[PDB]
C-alpha cells in the first residue's frame, strides 16, 4: 500500500508546513506538522486546558468509535525551542493520504506550551524520527511510519517541500517524476534517534567548495538551517552590512541586500539553496533589518538541516533495516 498527502506552508515565510490527517471513526481531520526531528504523534484535544486552545481543531476521542484509552500511559515532551506539552494516550485509526494504520498511539495533550497556543494553524505534530525517541511511559510507542512499514510497498517516505507553495509527503514509493537527475544516497546513524547523516562540505555563492564533514540531522520540523559558527560566519561575510545581533538572537542583514546561494554536499553531489530561500523578512513590521535563514548551531549542540535546506531538494527517508537518506535536485 501507499499514501500521498499535500503539505502546505502555514504563512508567507514557510515557517512550518501542515498536512491533513484523518484520526478516528468517523474521520476527524486535523492539520499536523510532520516532524522528522521527533517521534510523538500528539494532538490538541477535548482534554486540553480550554484556556490553552486558541482556534485549533481538537481531537475528541469520545466521538470516535475506534478510540481506546491506553490505561496508565502518559507522555511528556520538551522541544529544542523550549516548547513543551503533555497528556494521556489513546489508540485509534489514523490515515494519511489514503494510507491507514490501526491501533496508532494518539497522544492527547492535556497542557501545551504557549508557543503552540499562539499558533492556531497547527493542530499537532506527527513524529517521523525513530521510535526510540517516543516519550510515552511506561510502554514506549511506535511512530506512524514504524506502524505502517510492513504494509508499505517500500519502507520509505519522501519529503518534497515547496518554496512559498504546496508540497507533498509520499509514503511507500518514490515518485520519479518529482526530481531531476539521480538520487544520491548517504549513510544514516540512528544512535541518537535522529535521521543523522554527514554532509561532505559547502560553498558560498559561486565560491570554492570547501570539503569538510558536517554531521547533522534532517529535520522537517525545524524552519531554519543551523550550521557550525565557522560556516555561518563565512556565509554572512559575503552579505554587505550583515551582522550577528544579540537582541535579535542571530544574524540579520539589510533587507535591501541580495543574498548569495548556499551549496551543501551529499557524497559527491551538490544541493544548491537559492539565496531567496534564506530571506526570512523584517525582524519587525516596517523594519529595514531582515532575519537570516542560516544561523549558528553553537547554542544548539547539533547541526540541523531544516526546511530551508530540505525544500531545496527531493528527500528520500529510506527506512530499510540499514536506513539511508537520499537527496536529489528538483
Amino acid at each position: 500500500s501507499t499514501g500521498s498527502a499535500t503539505t502546505t506552508p502555514i504563512d508567507s515565510l514557510d515557517d512550518a508546513y501542515i498536512t491533513p490527517v484523518q484520526i478516528g471513526t468517523p474521520a476527524q481531520t486535523l492539520n499536523l506538522d510532520f516532524d522528522t526531528g521527533s517521534s510523538d504523534l500528539w494532538v490538541f484535544s477535548s482534554e486540553t486546558t480550554a484556556s490553552e486552545v486558541d482556534g485549533q481543531t481538537i481531537y475528541t476521542p469520545s466521538k470516535s468509535t475506534t478510540a481506546k484509552l491506553l490505561s496508565g500511559a502518559t507522555w511528556s515532551i520538551s522541544y529544542g525551542d523550549g516548547s513543551s506539552s503533555s497528556g494521556d494516550v489513546y489508540t485509534d485509526t489514523v490515515s494519511v493520504g489514503g494510507l491507514t494504520v490501526t491501533g496508532q498511539a494518539v497522544e492527547s495533550a492535556k497542557k501545551v506550551s504557549s508557543s503552540f497556543t499562539e499558533d492556531s494553524t497547527i493542530d499537532g505534530l506527527l513524529g517521523l524520527a525513530f521510535s526510540t525517541l517516543n516519550t510515552v511511559s511506561p510502554t514506549q510507542q511506535k511512530t506512524f511510519f514504524d506502524n505502517a512499514k510492513a504494509s508499505l510497498d517500500s519502507p520509505v517516505f519522501t519529503a518534497d517541500l515547496g518554496y512559498h507553495a504546496p508540497g507533498t509527503y509520499n509514503f511507500g514509493f518514490i515518485d520519479t517524476t518529482a526530481y531531476t537527475g539521480s538520487i544520491t544516497y548517504t549513510a544514516v546513524s540512528t544512535k541518537q534517534g535522529f535521521w543523522e547523516w554527514t554532509s561532505t562540505g559547502y560553498a558560498v555563492g559561486s565560491g570554492t567548495f570547501k570539503s569538510t564533514s558536517i554531521d547533522g540531522i534532517a529535520d522537517t520540523g525545524t524552519t531554519l538551517l543551523y550550521l557550525p559558527a565557522t560556516v555561518v560566519s563565512a556565509y554572512w561575510a559575503q552579505v554587505s552590512g550583515a551582522k550577528s545581533s544579540s537582541s535579535v538572537g542571530g544574524y540579520v542583514f539589510p533587507c535591501s541586500a541580495t543574498l548569495p546561494s548556499f551549496t551543501f554536499g551529499v557524497g559527491s553531489a551538490r544541493i544548491v539553496i537559492p539565496g531567496d530561500y534564506i530571506d526570512f523578512g523584517p525582524i519587525s513590521t516596517g523594519s529595514s533589518s531582515c532575519f537570516g535563514g542560516i544561523q549558528s548551531s553553537a547554542g544548539i549542540g547539533i547541526n540541523i538541516f531544516g526546511d530551508v535546506a530540505l525544500k531545496a531538494a527531493f528527500v528520500v527517508f529510506n527506512g530499510a533495516t540499514t536506513p539511508t537518506l537520499g537527496f536529489a535536485s528538483k
